[PDB]
């Protein structure tokens, strides 16, 4: 039917390093003469419950950080903290640094994650930021420091760095300025994901994709309004829709001829009676990790 | 719950080229001083119904093939045919050639596909060879020449090249010796996928993964035998199981303590009554594009 596709990972692979302090190793991101990694690399098992990061960091020598690219040591010559990241100054600029920028993404948006083990890339996956500010993700197990990204023609937009696994096994992390997505903290403490919800905009996008594919069976038999839509959505643990969501679906509506509120109607009826024994795009679930942007890029 | 992860694509990205003949463009694979591409690149719209490949090829000059790496022309200096592939000799060895080999995979096995547009990589996905020798794939739309692969530490095992879209929109292709998977032909003709089935071994693997994850709810309440298992499988359009499949599940059985025939029992009961309103690894479908090998690599 329709596959979740990740961005090609080559540009990011050449930026993955290992960073070791003491007995703790994780992944860092080497761009130009900086390596970024989770600041929790400086913690012992005992530090991790309530780490004095500022104190811990200022006590550390540059020599205490072992940064390896493959097997090659890059000497650190400065360290500073940025929110919940370390910015390590290294003695070599990465010759493989791509064109990049750093972006903070919004809940609901998608990105690719290059899962790594101690600086070795092992695989790539496509995911979304959940409304509860986690990633369901479930590979980032022990690959803290692994990064999430989007690629716009030649430019790499880094948007996530993995820091922690929460109790449910979902992943929590920061943007590349070191600011957590969601209310989580980089310590080993009592914290849980909020209740999650289904990304309604993304489901609508996927319903447009199904239309783009040639599916029309599920088109609405009745009209809805945004309010009446949101009463059902929520019974079904879907995120409520706003007019601004309605607008985002503009181009897809244009491409397909199926008005946005007609599609909201179709989703309401799919939820209440249609997805009983039926499939769309070959699937029995309503996919929510494709954005309107993703659908246009892949289905057009 | 559990994500399908593709291999990192960097090694393959640096091998993607565009090959043009006449008005037809597609992707080729540049390794050492050879470029491989679908031989149907030499066809016109009219050739494509019943192409005389041998004649077409022998009439062609080397100059008639435009091979571009990015925007850089590689001059072809010989062409020969290999089954349904062209092997073009080019004047430059790819400096980005990784360690590679070519393997033919079996139905049921998995691989990563780097989907490209006219030699530009656009995304990566993980899929399986269907029992009916197609890929459900649904991105390979206009990216003939795109390749499928597995990566074993440092070595790239190329196993697929995309050639055609069949009427259902599934993809058909060859191994890197140019031999089709399945009964398909590289012409525009009357040919269809066979009826497909569910990859039973892979579903069993995923049930082991669920156990590895901490799920035990679905464990069998009754015993089965291989024969009695295969009567149900088939009602449900699952591929029958053999003893050799039973054996392949050896290591997973070892790791989990759940005997293989106990897991077959659990699947039979999941099919007949358990997957009614319930989920495994967060999903309401029984996943069949993870092999026993994949599960060990990802869940261990």
């Amino acid at each position: 039917g329709f596959r979740k596709m990740a961005f090609p990972s080559g540009k990011v692979e050449g930026c993955m390093v290992q960073v070791t302090c003491g007995t703790t190793t994780l992944n860092g991101l080497w761009l130009d003469d900086t390596v970024y990694c989770p600041r929790h690399v400086i913690c012992t098992a005992e530090d991790m419950l309530n780490p004095n990061y500022e104190d811990l960091l200022i006590r550390k020598s540059n020599h205490s950080f072992l940064v390896q690219a493959g097997n090659v040591q890059l000497r650190v010559i400065g360290h500073s903290m940025q929110n919940c990241l370390l910015r390590l100054k290294v003695d070599t600029s990465n010759p493989k640094t791509p064109k990049y920028k750093f972006v903070r993404i919004q809940p609901g948006q998608t990105f690719s994650v290059l899962a790594c083990y101690n600086g070795s890339p092992s695989g790539v996956y496509q995911c979304a930021m959940r409304p509860n500010h986690t990633i369901k993700g479930s590979f980032l197990n022990g690959s803290c420091g692994s990064v999430g990204f989007n690629i716009d023609y030649d430019c790499v937009s880094f948007c996530y760095m993995h820091h922690m696994e929460l109790p449910t096994g979902v992943h929590a992390g920061t943007d590349l300025e070191g600011k957590f997505y969601g209310p989580f903290v980089d310590r080993q403490t009592a914290q849980a994901a909020g209740t999650d919800t289904t990304i309604t905009l993304n489901v609508l996008a996927w319903l447009y994709a199904a239309v783009i594919n040639g599916d029309r069976w599920f088109l609405n038999r009745f009209t809805t309004t945004l309010n009446d839509f949101n009463l059902v959505a929520m019974k079904y643990n879907y995120e409520p829709l706003t007019q601004d969501h309605v607008d985002i679906l503009g181009p897809l509506s244009a491409q397909t001829g199926i008005a946005v509120l007609d599609m909201c109607a179709a989703l309401k009826e799919l939820l209440q009676n249609g997805m009983n024994g039926r499939t769309i795009l070959g699937s029995t679930i309503l996919e929510d990790e494709f954005t309107p942007f993703d659908v246009v890029r892949q289905c057009s």
